[PDB]
DNA sequence: AGATCACGCGCGATATCAGAATCCCGGTGCCGAGGCCGCTCAATTGGTCGTAGACAGCTCTAGCACCGCTTAAACGCACGTACGCGCTGTCC
């Protein structure tokens, strides 16, 4: 699988969220595994609230 | 004078006579949502290099702990007064 969404098994975008963490100015670095957690986080919350 | 029965008055509950507002059921037209299509930009793949962070060793500062005194502060008790709370009436 490309996508690293597929990757994580997620339904939101790692690859927009690693993106967004970039361009944020909110650190020099982003690791490899903070945008897949945030998108994972921001799923779930999504998923709580849409239930 | 006391007890029982009947009648009258007062209070509570149900019904009701109504009528008022809300919810519901149906038909209807709509426009807002879901979906398909095409295009392209942003994400993915591959590779590099460099520094940020991980790890080990050492240092010594600060946290923990313990003891013992002394004494400020908490705890306890009691009297009472004044504040909370309930009841009531009036006016707006």
């Amino acid at each position: 699988a490309k996508t690293r969404s597929s990757r994580a098994g997620l339904q939101f975008p790692v690859g927009r969220v690693h993106r967004l963490l970039r361009k944020g100015n909110y650190a020099e670095r982003v690791g490899a595994g903070a945008p897949v957690y945030l998108a994972a986080v921001l799923e779930y919350l999504t998923a709580e609230i849409l239930e």
